[PDB]
């Protein structure tokens, strides 16, 4: 299990709790010193268990899939809440069983049902410490759309943060201070699938892609990513999607 505490938090101290998000996450190969996850674990084991506490000590329990980062479900005291997806419901035979009662929740977990549930696209829904607080808050009772909004915010200050290095950055930046998004964080969000794939196909390809990955950089500007050397590769992205499940 991993565990991060908002009470007292600080860059350093989500710094670690993202490095032991990472390190959680098994891997028998790095393609290009970066871990490459596993196609598939079976059981229980295929789930970490984050316990993330709000800055009162009021906690949840959020079960994340090792393979992909990919966020199931979650436990707030006895009720357990699970993603209207066949991924999530498979989880819920193996995490948190002891629930009194299981909702599945009316979305699946990925970005575009999550944004029509909650009214809003990700780029205008502020992220940073402060928000993931609320974040855990909102989740600790039942309500569907606020819940959409929260994910929305947990799955960015947690797993896309685990997957790139710069996204970690922009949460440490947001310790004491919300903002949405920069339009960077956005295209990574996005393209970690299709880097994850393309750094895969680069192996056997002189680590050169296949087929060329466009995204946003720090100052807004689109750019083409077309081999290992670029700096997305070397230095940001800190874990790879297997091509098996892509
Ligand atoms: C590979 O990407 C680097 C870094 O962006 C770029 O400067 C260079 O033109 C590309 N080199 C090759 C061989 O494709």
């Amino acid at each position: 299990d991993v565990s991060f505490r908002l009470s007292g938090a600080d860059p350093s101290s989500y710094g670690m709790f993202i490095k032991d998000l990472r390190n959680a996450l098994p891997h028998t190969e790095k393609v290009y010193n970066i871990p490459l996850l596993l196609p598939s674990v079976s059981g229980a084991g295929r789930y970490l268990l984050m316990h993330l506490f709000n800055y009162d000590g009021n906690t949840i329990t959020v079960a994340v899939d090792v393979t992909n980062v990919y966020i199931m479900g979650y436990l707030a005291l006895t009720t357990s809440y699970f993603f209207n997806e066949p991924a999530a419901d498979l989880a819920s035979q193996y995490v948190f069983r002891s629930a009194r009662r299981k909702i599945t929740l009316p979305y699946s977990g990925n970005y575009e049902r999550l944004q029509i549930a909650a009214g809003k696209p990700r780029e205008k829904i502020p992220i940073g410490l402060p928000a993931l607080d609320t974040a855990i808050s909102t989740l600790l009772h039942y309500d569907s759309t606020a819940a959409a909004g929260a994910l929305l915010v947990l799955i960015q200050t947690t797993a896309e943060a685990a997957r790139f290095k710069y996204i970690e950055q922009q949460i440490q930046e947001r310790a004491y201070r919300d903002e949405v998004p920069s339009s960077a964080t956005i295209s990574l969000e996005n393209s970690w699938s299709g880097l994850s794939k393309q750094i895969q196909l680069a192996q056997g390809n002189n680590g050169v892609f296949r087929t060329p990955t466009v995204l946003v950089d720090s100052k807004g500007n689109r750019v083409q990513i077309t081999n290992v050397t670029s700096n997305v590769v070397t230095s940001n992205i800190q874990l790879l999607l297997n091509t098996k499940n892509i």
